[PDB]
Formats: C-alpha cells, sequence, structure tokens
C-alpha cells in the first residue's frame, strides 16, 4: 500500500545524503516508488572490502600473467566451451565479424567460462561504490541506476543478481552501462540475460564491433629486434617508419598499415617486441591492459589449436 510517511529507511545506508538523492533521482526521472526502492536500498550492504579493492626487468612479468590464464585444465575447457556453443559462436562470426577464438578468449579470461562469475550482490557493490565513494561515486551511481533499470526490464529481483566487486556480471563481465549500450538477445528468447552463454556470446562479439573490431584483420605481429629508446605500451603511436628506424622487422607481413603501438613482452630471457595493430587496441577496450589483451588472444590461439587435434 501507500506508506507516504515512512520517510526513512534503515540499513547500512540510511542516514547518507548520496542514497537520499539517488532515491529521488530514480523517482523524479525513472517513475520508481521511493518507499519500494527504500525497501530494497534498506538490504544493500556497505562493503568494506568493495571500498579497499576500489583504491586498488626483465623478470618474466609477462610469462607469469600468462599462466595464470593459459595452462591445459583452461585450454581444455575452452574447447569444451567452444564445441558446446560452435553455432552461436559461427553465428556471432557472420553477424558481427568477430572470431571465435576472440570470444572464447574473452569468456575464458574473465569468469573461465562461467565458472568464476561474482560473488558479491550487484546492489551491495554498486550501492557501495555511489553513495561512500567520492572520488568515482557519479561513474558508479550511474552504473546502479542502470542496473536498478536492467533488473526492472528483464524481471531479476535485484537482490538476487552477483557478480564483482564492481558489479560486473555473467559471463563476459558486462558493467550495467555495457548491458545498456551493448548487449543483445543472441539466444533469440525475447530477453538479454547476461548469465545464458548465447546472449553472453553475442553480447561480447557487438561490443567488439562497436569499439572497432575490423573482421580478417591481424591483431599484433611479433617483431624482429629490440627497441629500448622508445616508450611502449598499447596506448602508444608510431609509424611503421620509425619503428623500421628503431631496429624491428615484422615477422610477418603488415598489410597496408602504417603505424602500430609498440607493445614489450617481458619474457624472463628478454623483451619479445610487437607491433601493435588496431584489433589489439579493440581488445583493450575491454580490459585497459595490454597483458589482458595479449592473454585473451593467446588463450583463443591455445584453444583454436587445441580443437584441431
Ligand atoms: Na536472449
Amino acid at each position: 500500500e501507500p506508506q507516504h510517511n515512512v520517510m526513512q529507511m534503515g540499513g547500512d545506508f540510511a542516514n547518507n545524503p548520496n542514497a537520499q538523492q539517488f532515491i529521488d533521482k530514480m523517482v523524479n526521472k525513472h517513475g520508481f516508488d521511493r518507499q519500494q526502492l527504500q525497501e530494497i536500498l534498506s538490504q544493500a550492504k556497505r562493503l568494506d572490502s568493495v571500498l579497499r579493492l576500489m583504491d586498488n626487468g626483465p623478470n618474466g612479468a609477462w610469462l607469469r600473467y600468462r599462466k595464470k590464464f593459459i595452462t591445459p585444465d583452461n585450454v581444455q575447457n575452452g574447447v569444451v566451451f567452444w564445441n558446446q556453443y560452435e553455432d552461436a559462436l559461427n553465428r556471432a562470426w557472420q553477424v558481427y565479424g568477430v572470431p571465435p577464438e576472440i570470444i572464447v578468449g574473452i569468456i575464458g579470461v574473465e569468469t573461465r567460462w562461467g565458472r568464476v562469475m561474482g560473488k558479491t550482490r550487484i546492489l551491495d557493490a554498486l550501492a557501495t561504490l555511489s553513495f561512500n565513494y567520492p572520488r568515482r561515486a557519479e561513474y558508479f551511481s550511474g552504473e546502479l541506476e542502470t542496473f536498478l533499470l536492467m533488473a526492472r526490464d528483464e524481471q531479476d529481483d535485484p537482490l538476487n543478481l552477483k557478480g564483482s566487486f564492481a558489479g560486473a556480471m555473467g559471463y563476459g563481465q558486462f558493467m550495467p552501462s555495457s548491458y545498456k549500450q551493448y548487449a543483445v538477445d543472441f539466444s533469440g528468447d525475447g530477453h538479454i540475460n547476461l548469465w545464458d552463454p548465447v546472449d553472453a556470446i553475442g553480447s561480447v562479439a557487438n561490443y567488439f564491433k562497436a569499439h572497432g573490431w575490423v573482421k580478417g584483420d591481424q591483431v599484433a605481429v611479433m617483431a624482429n629486434g629490440q627497441a629500448p629508446g622508445l616508450p611502449n605500451g598499447f596506448k602508444t603511436k608510431y609509424s611503421i617508419s620509425q619503428l623500421a628506424a628503431a631496429g624491428l622487422t615484422p615477422q610477418q607481413p603488415l598489410g597496408n598499415h602504417q603505424q602500430a603501438s609498440l607493445l614489450r613482452l617481458d619474457v624472463g630471457t628478454g623483451y619479445q617486441y610487437w607491433y601493435g595493430l588496431p584489433n589489439f587496441y579493440t581488445i583493450t577496450r575491454y580490459n585497459h591492459s595490454t597483458h589482458y589483451a595479449m592473454a585473451v588472444w593467446q588463450l583463443g590461439q591455445a584453444v583454436a589449436l587445441a580443437r584441431v587435434q
């Protein structure tokens, strides 16, 4: 019923100005009911761990990162996932131009194909970061808003959904804003479920295309030579000419590519340089990290090979 006079909620966010303004925004902008929203938020928990985690050579650095993902068990499970969802994977390739090895690599690195999807209630993580974390409160408040709208539309109970300490969800660990901007109903059931492997596959593919993935284009090409003078990383940008002058030569032809990022991997015995192409940068659009993108790519290649035999 109404309860117009029950204006103050209990719980961890009871006397929080940010939580109050947020309820006002949801009611005002999306037609949410203040009392219904207060009941939900009165159950939300302020998690210290979420706050602590958000507060964040050659020595073989890449080798250590790589072995976290590329192991016999992971490659074998990757083969099983690929075979199980081969039609969806092929359909995503045809529709979005994103190859199975990239989608398999992303879902493998993110959740080991649905095995590790997160144990934290999304509501708690998002409320905590929205109401008790000034540094990124605006970003997370936006995620919480979208999360509550997602739950309303996919008919989920907001308190039942679990995920990462930052509110990432399902097979591909999509943030609420990614669900909003990039998730698709790939299964064809009329719904968008981040926990449905077919929807997740299509959604990851759409995210990639949206971020500029070029179908059939090379991701990166290993270089012969060393370029210690030049700054490196996925954000760098050099003409092929400058890289050549630096002492590098590509192991594979670079087609019409005239520029590339200079990637450097620490392989213990030394440094391994690569010419980063646009598609490599597109992978970093999922997680801003050279190591992450290289692991996603190589895990997918490893699985593709293991499938052959
Ligand atoms: Na669906």
